[PDB]
């Protein structure tokens, strides 16, 4: 992890990420069009290393909704509560206060 | 990027790594109810590297429907009128190169007049 270094616009590998970001920005969104870049306006590149984590958890359903302390919401209690098998995918830098959630994907479980 | 080593769920870094999973998940989820960690049974490490980009760029929206994808923008033209909207988006763009991919991580988008 490093201070950024500034890049020209069209920096072919500037436009690669460009295209990817709004790859997956459509992939996300809740517009029904597709959007498309016009113009790139500032562009900055860092060095960066960190942690990948690849977890198997199971996880409960409390009965706590959501509109924050979990240790305090207990889990929801017999065929009530929904017990998930996911796999994560986490990445940690150091210079981050947080951590990102890459991949996850959930399972469900009989009783 | 390297190989990842075998942990102890018990380790403490582990932990704060399921605590950021569930986090990230409870926010990304579709449930009602936040969701709690109860066991985990595997954890594993890799190390990482590769560049970060922060683009800061404005989008149309075109007159393409959503109804990988297989979407070639450059035959998609920009919309007219009513259709019109543009936004001003900062992107974090994490690309590694033993990875084929690039990850979108952070993305802020405001719309424009």
């Amino acid at each position: 992890v490093g201070e950024l270094r500034d890049l020209s616009p069209d920096d072919p590998q500037v436009q690669k990420a460009a295209q990817a970001a709004v790859a997956s920005y459509n992939m996300g969104s809740n517009s029904i069009y597709y959007f498309r870049d016009t113009h790139i306006i500032k562009a900055q590149s860092q060095l960066v290393a960190g942690i990948k984590y690849f977890l198997t958890m199971e996880m409960g359903s409390t009965d706590c909704r959501k509109t924050v302390d979990l240790t305090t919401c207990p889990l929801a209690a017999g065929a009530q509560q929904e017990k998930l098998r996911c796999d994560f995918e986490v990445l940690v830098v150091p210079w981050q206060n947080s951590s990102q959630l890459l991949k996850h994907n959930c399972v469900q479980m009989l009783e």
